[PDB]
């Protein structure tokens, strides 16, 4: 039985003990260091390599020993198990980028280790430090050749997989590197989009700053209208700060983001709600007008309508059950998900 001593020596990788590992493989064959060091063993339904799991759990002592030592490859490729469910065809290049281990990482740059791989959805290691959040790491593969452009499966770039999860640190760099902020995934959806639906209100400036260009979602929305929906305000103000759509559109954000001020208990605030509904109601009359293409009378909301005058919306600032409908018929008729590719 040979299998079982690539059994114990495979346990010795993912544990980190490196003397006890380095026992096992010492004095062999060179077609069983070979054998031993290439079988791909099931931690359950995780398919990897002694030099993969090593990577995956940071043991650096062990990969090391792996690489200057035992000539082991770092093309080896296996299924890895991350935040619960198993990421197919990922180097040990990979795992350590998306875990966090940095000496890792440099040991196996520094063996030329394709800093291009890709995982079978597409994720580059770099995509996989960008979603972690580590800029150390991203900076040093962005050093060594990691290519920026390679997006995922669902054309998701490592720009959108960083805004969207929040770490403004490595959007910064990524955009000082040169990255394309007015790329799109399957969706149509931008940098942008991501940074707006969750709120993250330093990085949306990041965006801006770097010439972000305001699109259309192929659902039909705008960050603005993604920031309103979200109910994220303050992402709102800042968008609004900035050239679009003179009016018209300018209003549909008002609107939705006053509406999404009631249609749930997260936020469920009727101040707001009134105030932006009648803000954006202000500017609708202007000059000699921007008029509401009001929609037919509900069943469900009894048989309110939306509010066309001022003064119609004027007469609710009180009987927050006016406005509560008046905040459902406002979405109704602005709206009448594309969130896919958002894995490591």
């Amino acid at each position: 039985h040979m299998e079982g001593l690539a059994g114990y020596v495979y346990k010795a990788a993912s544990e980190g003990k490196v003397l006890t590992l380095a026992a096992l493989l010492l004095n062999r064959s060179e077609s069983d260091i070979r054998y031993l060091l290439g079988y791909v063993s099931q931690q359950g339904g995780q398919r990897s390599t002694p030099l993969i799991i090593a990577a995956r759990n940071g043991h650096a002592k062990v990969v090391r020993l792996l690489l200057e030592h035992y000539r082991v490859q770092t093309q080896q490729t296996g299924t890895v198990r991350f935040d619960g469910y198993v990421i197919d065809g990922a180097t040990a290049l990979w795992c350590a980028a998306g875990a966090g281990h940095f000496e890792v990482v440099k040991l196996l740059v520094s063996h030329g280790a394709n800093v291009n791989h890709t995982t079978v959805t597409n994720s580059t290691p770099l995509r996989a430090a960008c979603f972690d959040g580590r800029l150390d790491i991203v900076k040093y593969l962005v050093e060594n050749n990691a290519n920026i452009s390679i997006a995922n499966k669902y054309d998701n770039t490592c720009l959108m997989i960083a805004a969207y999860k929040g770490h403004t640190d490595v959007v910064r760099y990524l955009l000082e590197q040169r990255a394309d902020p007015n790329a799109k995934a399957h969706c149509g959806a931008t940098a942008l989009h991501f940074a707006a639906e969750a709120g993250h209100i330093d990085i949306v400036k990041e965006l801006i700053k770097w010439r972000a260009a305001i699109v259309v979602n192929g659902h039909g929305m705008t960050p603005l209208k993604v920031a309103a929906e979200s109910c994220k305000a303050d992402v709102v103000e800042l968008l609004l700060s900035h050239a679009d759509c003179d009016r018209r559109s300018r209003i549909e954000a008002l609107e939705l983001l006053g509406a999404s001020f009631a249609n749930d208990r997260e936020n469920y605030d009727i101040i707001k709600t009134y105030h932006y509904l009648y803000l954006a109601m202000l500017e609708r009359f202007q000059d000699g007008i921007l008029e509401k293409e009001v929609l037919p009378p509900i069943h469900a909301y009894g048989n309110r309508t939306e509010c066309r005058n001022p003064q119609e919306l004027e007469s609710i600032r009180q009987d927050r059950d006016a406005l509560h409908m008046e905040g459902l018929i406002v979405r109704e008729r602005i709206l009448g998900r594309l969130l896919l590719g958002l894995d490591r």
